Formats: structure tokens, C-alpha cells, sequence
């Protein structure tokens, strides 16, 4: 009897400083956790800038999709909030290199800044705003598709390690989906009014369409 599907899964250890940062973020009390959404939307915007830039000299880069946008998808039943863009996306090497195994100088620098009295809301200036997801999420899954490459899924519950595998569930044209599996006491970020007010407050200058899709699985 053959399996419906099979995926090779790799587990990698986080670089020491990244593990340190994740533990600080996911455990420490902060009063302004809503900034995570600003940081994720900012990373979407950057990724959309990148594919747009590439398309200026090579229009075929948009064969995987011309529309450049950001979607926000709360799912109360799964207790997940997902941010999706049609940006440049990432290769497997990109995921392994840029989401865990190699720590840029900004990682240690950010933790130093916090020790010196800086606020968590500055985290994007250090290039590690992604990890602010763990302010509100117990687990984060990143599904990504780059041109000419297959679709991958990165995942971590911040245990000091993350996994990478091929993802074949729902094929994306191009871009990145960040799925936040929210902590039990952070479900306010699934509410329409909360999402709207955070986007209005922090993302006014993002130069791409941002669209809410409220998700409900029907009985
Ligand atoms: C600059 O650092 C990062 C950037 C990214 C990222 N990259 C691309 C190419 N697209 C994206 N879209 C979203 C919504 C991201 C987020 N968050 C994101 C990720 Cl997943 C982790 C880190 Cl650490």
C-alpha cells in the first residue's frame, strides 16, 4: 500500500544568537506585541520591491504573476493568522541561510540594543523583524515559492531548531506565506477590527494593496 505522499524533511539547528533572540522574544513580556504585523507586512513590501525591481529588466519574471499585493488571512477555527505576498519568494538555500543558520550582525546588535534600553518596536531596523512573530505565535510556518524553483515549507516552534521540506499542498504562483499559529491568549489578532486598526496605524505608507480574507470552514 503506497503512501498518498512522501516528503523528505530536514532539521537544522538555529545559529546560537538567533536561538537566543527567539527565546527572549517568545518568553518575555512586552506591552506592544501588535508590532509583529507591521514587521511582517514590511517584509512583504520589501519582497514585492525585489521582484518588481527584477521585472524592470526582465518582464518574464512576472510570468508567475503580475499582481503585486499582500493578503491577510485570519482563521479562527485553526487559530492561525496568515500573511501572504506575491513577492520574490525564496529558494531552499534562501530559507536555510536567511531563516536560521546564518546570523547577520543585526541579530546580536538588536539584543544589545534591548539591553541598552531600546524598544522591541525597533526590531525591523536590525533586519530581524520576522522573529517578532513569536511575540504572538507558538509556531510559525513559512511557505515560499521562487521563480524556477519548487515550493518549500520552513517551520519552527522555537525549540532551537527548524525544519524544511518540499510543500505540495496548494501550489503558489510566486511569493511567501507566513502562517502564525497563535498563542492561546493572543487570539485578538484574528478579529477584523484589531487587524484593521493595526494596519491603519502602522502600515499607512506601504505601497501595495493589502486585502483581508476572513476564513471560515463551513459546517
Ligand atoms: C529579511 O528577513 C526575513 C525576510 C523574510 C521574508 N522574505 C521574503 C522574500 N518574503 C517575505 N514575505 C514575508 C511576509 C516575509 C516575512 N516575515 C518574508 C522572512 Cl520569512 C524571514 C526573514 Cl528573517
Amino acid at each position: 500500500d503506497q503512501p498518498m505522499e512522501e516528503e523528505e524533511v530536514e532539521t537544522f539547528a538555529f545559529q546560537a544568537e538567533i536561538a537566543q533572540l527567539m527565546s527572549l522574544i517568545i518568553n518575555t513580556f512586552y506591552s506592544n506585541k501588535e508590532i509583529f504585523l507591521r514587521e511582517l507586512i514590511s517584509n512583504s513590501s520589501d519582497a514585492l520591491d525585489k521582484i518588481r525591481y527584477e521585472s524592470l529588466t526582465d518582464p518574464s519574471k512576472l510570468d508567475s504573476g503580475k499582481e503585486l499585493h499582500i493578503n491577510l488571512i485570519p482563521n479562527k477555527q485553526d487559530r492561525t493568522l496568515t500573511i501572504v505576498d506575491t513577492g520574490i519568494g525564496m529558494t531552499k538555500a534562501d530559507l536555510i541561510n536567511n531563516l536560521g543558520t546564518i546570523a547577520k550582525s543585526g541579530t546580536k546588535a538588536f539584543m544589545e540594543a534591548l539591553q541598552a534600553g531600546a524598544d522591541i518596536s525597533m526590531i525591523g531596523q536590525f533586519g530581524v523583524g520576522f522573529y517578532s512573530a513569536y511575540l504572538v505565535a507558538e509556531k510559525v510556518t513559512v511557505i515560499t515559492k521562487h521563480n524556477d524553483d519548487e515550493q518549500y515549507a520552513w517551520e519552527s516552534s522555537a525549540g532551537g531548531s527548524f525544519t524544511v521540506r518540499t510543500d505540495t499542498g496548494e501550489p503558489m504562483g510566486r511569493g511567501t506565506k507566513v502562517i502564525l499559529h497563535l498563542k492561546e491568549d493572543q487570539t485578538e489578532y484574528l478579529e477584523e477590527r484589531r487587524i484593521k486598526e493595526i494596519v491603519k496605524k502602522h502600515s499607512q505608507f506601504i505601497g501595495y494593496p493589502i486585502t483581508l480574507f476572513v476564513e471560515k470552514e463551513l459546517e
